[PDB]
């Protein structure tokens, strides 16, 4: 039963990650025309993350505003800059609400 429960737990997390990836894919496709819908998809992905206790894929972790949850598109509603005085890092500013997010470049 230990192995069975472990397999089910692992598969459930994989499913959660699969769903999150799909929701962000849809968010990106509808974001430019329907930003409110993209925000909804981002939030559904965040709900799954919370319920399954999983991490958002690397390819999507920086693509939404942690404050307002809008899907971020450089030039449209996001400013992306790099700072290197100390640790090189990416500075992403949500232009819709002004929230600033930083990520390691390396
Ligand atoms: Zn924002």
């Amino acid at each position: 039963i230990v192995k069975r429960r472990d397999w089910e737990k692992k598969e459930k997390k994989k499913i959660a990650i699969e769903r999150i990836d799909t929701l962000f894919t849809l968010a990106e496709r509808v974001a430019r025309y329907s930003p409110d819908l993209a925000k909804r998809y981002v939030e559904l992905a965040l709900e799954i993350q919370k319920k399954a206790k999983v991490k958002i894929p690397r390819k999507w972790k920086r693509r939404y505003c942690k404050r307002c949850h809008t899907f971020l598109i450089p030039g449209v509603n996001a400013r992306v800059r790099l700072r290197t005085k100390r640790m090189p890092h990416v500075v992403i500013t949500c232009l819709e609400c002004g929230y600033i997010m930083r990520y390691p470049y390396l």
